[PDB]
């Protein structure tokens, strides 16, 4: 700062590729730890282990999004060449001293081991327990990965870092290795399906309050195992999507699926008093999910009754009740705007909660395809990291709802019911969209001013129980 100090003598780059000089042809920076804008790969572990400090910002960051630009495998092994470094040539005076006998080792050399070598090797250390930790993912989809990383950690010498190897070590025993209520949740509500009858269940004979607590406890399930890494790079939308975002597409599905499940309840319920009853039905699990923060499950409910053969039975919709109408109105009025309604009530509200999922996944696909993957160079050109701290920003909003469990019961049966959900049977997605389609003209034909009669399927009561509980 004031005055510059003696620089450390380092190995050649010819022999430890790390040291190659920076220049803007292989680092660059954002405009008080400097912002890494990007880098060769090279210089982006070298950053990683830097020896002048410690830059935890940057590790989690870089071990969240490195795989959109570095495989697992040439992670370790990039880490293993930073970590296995080579000291200088002894100088002709170093090798006098040395063969003399009985003297110190260079001032240079004390310096490099104490100022560099250690340092570099500590932060690897710290690399490895992080990637461990928090992305042990990695190591189970890749075996090798981890025979290699317990293979090199058994190699490491001195006692400088037993702490610091046997400390990953106890974070791999763990890993390898692997519900309480502080107040009682409330009893589970059953209607016209009873305990155990899981072949009776549908959605007008189970209880509207208990299938909006399953459902939220599934969908906060869903939702609080997907990790970032699945969402950085676009990878779900990709060719090893099933390996890469395995978490990320159970979600999707299940949105998918459960949507569809609610559009093919209104639009098969053929007889007119039937359809109005399992509308406004659907409309109380609304409530219920609102009532419980499920966005997820509330968009989802509007997303069905969005779908183009729901949204055009006029005659159902202007059947319903004002009071259930003005309900279903005003949740559709948060999805309006780009979710300008949903966004503010997302910021004020307190868990548990379950988060409409889709707008990050939009903000990520924008994000991906708003910024090129590399920096142009006239050599090889340099990783964009920018791009993936801007993806990270994003998934890290994801992880600030993944704690927060419902203080309610599971019922296995119901569970088991609506993650088995198929809607569409054998149809391809296309079929089943049509089939809804060509229901939904049979129901309600276009320019009929009173919808035609069809038999009542049922004979239950198409009566609600209501969303009060008991
Ligand atoms: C032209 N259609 C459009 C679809 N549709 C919907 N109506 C209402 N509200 C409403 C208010 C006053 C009424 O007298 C009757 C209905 N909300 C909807 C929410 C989502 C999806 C469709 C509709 C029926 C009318």
């Amino acid at each position: 700062l004031y005055f510059q100090e003696q620089p450390l003598r380092l190995p050649s780059p010819e022999v430890y590729r790390f040291v190659v000089k920076d220049s803007e042809e292989n680092i660059v920076f954002e405009d008080g730890i400097p912002i890494i804008k990007g880098g060769t790969v090279v210089k982006l572990i070298e950053r990683l282990t830097y020896h002048m400090y410690a830059d935890p910002n940057f590790v989690r960051t870089f071990l969240t999004t490195y795989r959109s630009f570095c495989k697992p495998q040439e992670l370790l092994s990039l880490l293993i060449e930073r970590f296995e470094i080579p000291e200088p040539e002894p100088t002709d005076a170093d090798k006098l001293a040395i063969e003399k006998g009985e003297q110190p080792i260079s001032a240079d050399l004390k310096r490099f081991r104490k100022e560099y070598v250690q340092p570099v090797q500590l932060r690897i250390l710290n690399v490895f327990r992080h990637w461990v930790e928090h992305h042990f993912y990695d190591f189970e989809r890749d075996l090798e990965l981890l025979e290699r990383l317990e293979s090199f950690i058994s190699s490491v010498r001195g006692k400088a870092m037993k702490k610091w190897v046997e400390s990953i070590a106890k974070i791999i025993r763990r890993k390898k290795q692997a519900i309480t209520f502080e107040s009682p949740p409330p009893p589970i509500e059953w209607h016209i399906s009873k305990p155990g009858q899981f072949e009776t269940f549908d959605l007008m004979t189970l209880h509207p309050i208990e299938i909006a607590r399953q459902l939220t406890l599934l969908e906060s399930d869903l939702y609080r195992k997907v990790q970032p890494s699945e969402l950085v790079g676009s990878v779900w939308t990709k060719e090893d999507k099933e390996i890469n975002s395995p978490n990320l597409l159970k979600m999707i599905r299940h949105t998918t699926n459960l949507t569809l499940w609610f559009e093919k309840c209104i639009v098969e319920a053929e007889n007119f008093e039937e359809r109005v009853a399992v509308l406004s039905r659907i409309i109380e699990i609304l409530q219920v999910f609102q009532d419980l923060n499920n966005f997820n499950g509330v968009l989802e409910i509007v997303s069905a009754v969005n779908s183009v053969s729901v949204y055009r039975l006029d005659h159902t919709f202007e059947a319903l009740q004002e009071r259930k109408r003005k309900i279903l109105d005003e949740a559709v009025e948060l999805s309006q705007d780009h979710f300008k309604k949903y966004l503010v009530k997302l910021k004020s509200i307190n868990p548990p909660c379950v988060p409409f999922f889709g707008i990050y996944l939009t903000n990520i696909l924008k994000t991906e395809e708003g910024n090129n993957d590399f920096l142009k160079k006239k050599g090889k050109d340099l990783i964009n990291f920018s791009k993936r701290r801007k993806v990270a920003e994003i998934t890290g909003e994801i992880q600030q709802y993944q704690n927060q469990p419902y203080c309610l019961r599971i019922e296995p049966d119901m569970r088991r019911f609506f993650e088995n959900l198929n809607p569409m049977g054998s149809a391809s997605e296309k079929e089943f969209t049509d089939y809804l389609f060509n229901k939904s003209l049979e129901i309600e034909p276009r320019n009929c001013k009173q919808p035609p009669r069809f038999p009542r399927k049922s004979t239950f009561s198409l009566k609600s129980p209501g969303i009060r509980p008991n």
